[PDB]
């Protein structure tokens, strides 16, 4: 089957410097300001653009030991980030694969907001596991509320 | 913010005839068919196309007491179905409505799938209520195994 969930986050950040950030940077960052979360982030193949196999790696403690990630589309424009999970991580048993988007959308306010879709693939009659669609949340919230702290206490970072 | 669930679910009756009896009928159908589920269903303005207004009533003990729906489009062709959750049940607080969209497709087993869709017009940074996605999931699964249970042992209806 395939179940699509998509899902909008407050940013106070502005969407051109989160976007530097969150994603841009996000190999670099997300173990700077959540080493707790991620270990570490390394490219398997490839640079960083379309194409690139990444892993991430998770401390120990945690549900999963690494995921896999495909570069699929990096549109600096748009503020729009596509990405496949395809290994590790909750893929398994009925899970072949996650396609994922995230956006970052600026607000009147000067502020932005994560426009988020994960499409999951599940095998014929099966449904996503719940905990981890929620667990897939706390995850995202964590990263980017550790990178909002950052990026407030650092004025000079992503200019 | 604007939250979106689109979800797929199998069944082994032919799209024509699921569409007949759980969208074109379903107002006396689930009644008499999942009476643990829905109580009633009322309409107060029109006859079931589209801009009627409708109160489903759910039984004593279930969390909410009713819901009205406005039937916003019905393709009898393509087997669509599109409605809005505008009052009662989950509406309230930090909840303003959920869109909802049907649509029937055949598959080639002779059987069919309902594509789901739910979007949730959530009171700014608030997230939707997990809690709201699981009774909209179990609902839907509910009701659409009593359907199923009857036509199976009504073959003479709406065939």
């Amino acid at each position: 089957g395939v179940f699509n969930c998509e899902t909008e986050t407050t940013s106070v950040i502005p969407a051109a410097r989160l976007f530097k950030a969150f994603i841009l940077d996000g190999d670099n960052l997300f173990p700077k300001v959540a080493p707790q979360a991620i270990s570490s982030v390394e490219n398997i193949e490839g640079n960083g653009g379309p194409g690139t196999i990444k892993k991430i790696s998770f401390p120990e403690g945690f549900p999963f030991k690494y995921v896999k990630d495909r570069v699929d589309e990096v549109d600096h424009t748009n503020f729009k980030y596509n990405y496949s999970v395809i290994e590790g991580g909750p893929i398994g048993d009925t899970l072949e694969k996650i396609s994922n988007e995230i956006k970052i959308v600026a607000t009147p306010d000067g502020g932005s907001i994560l426009k988020i879709s994960n499409k999951y693939h599940t095998k014929g009659d099966h449904e996503v596991k719940a905990e981890q669609v929620k667990a897939s949340k706390e995850m995202g919230e964590t990263l980017l509320r550790a990178v909002e702290s950052y990026l407030l206490a650092h004025s000079d970072a992503y200019n």
